[PDB]
């Protein structure tokens, strides 16, 4: 199968934001909403904002899984390289092979599915601290796009699921991830080919 991604609000508003970061050479994360589009460097901080329009119930909770974004790829799970896979970098709770990790969240959990064999990553859905009108989730990519035997240049999508606690869909968005070596230029660059 293949999953679904379909921005879909729902009753609660649910709908990603991203920081603007600009396109300097040294930047390590940087969102292109002409492409809608995320480039960024191996293992560095992605701040995905997650905004609503009305606190949905306790027990919501945010999954992030990837998909290649070329249809005669899509049925093929997005994982690490045989490299990457084995570098024995793991943060003690996300397994090798999981190409999306969440950093600083100690009740994120790591999803094989059993039936799709696709990998997630999921954490509760959290209130806005005092001060603040959304909550951000920092993820991390652990391969490069062009890692041979992995994604090997092939594009990607994250798709982020806002879901009730039995996992049932209460809203969607995604976006395409390009991870490479230099965001700042290769967003510049695609910006440019667009125009
Ligand atoms: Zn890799």
């Amino acid at each position: 199968s293949v999953p679904s991604q379909k921005t879909y609000q729902g009753s609660y508003g649910f709908r990603l934001g991203f920081l603007h970061s600009g396109t300097a050479k040294s930047v390590t994360c940087t969102y292109s909403p002409a492409l809608n589009k995320l480039f960024c460097q191996l293992a560095k901080t992605c701040p995905v904002q997650l905004w609503v329009d009305s606190t949905p119930p306790p027990g919501t909770r945010v999954r992030a899984m990837a998909i290649y974004k070329q249809s005669q790829h899509m049925t093929e799970v997005v994982r690490r390289c045989p490299h990457h896979e084995r570098c024995s970098d793991s943060d003690g709770l996300a397994p090798p092979q999981h190409l999306i990790r969440v950093e600083g969240n100690l009740r994120a959990e790591y999803l094989d599915d059993r039936n799709t064999f696709r990998h997630s990553v999921v954490v509760p859905c959290e209130p806005p601290e005092v001060g603040s009108d959304c909550t951000t989730i920092h993820y991390n990519y652990m391969c490069y796009s062009s890692c041979m035997g992995g994604m090997n240049r092939r594009p990607i999508l994250t798709i982020i699921t806002l879901e009730d606690s039995s996992g049932n869909l209460l809203g969607r968005d995604s976006f395409e991830v390009r991870v490479c070596a230099c965001p700042g230029r290769d967003r510049r660059t695609e910006e440019e080919n667009l125009r």
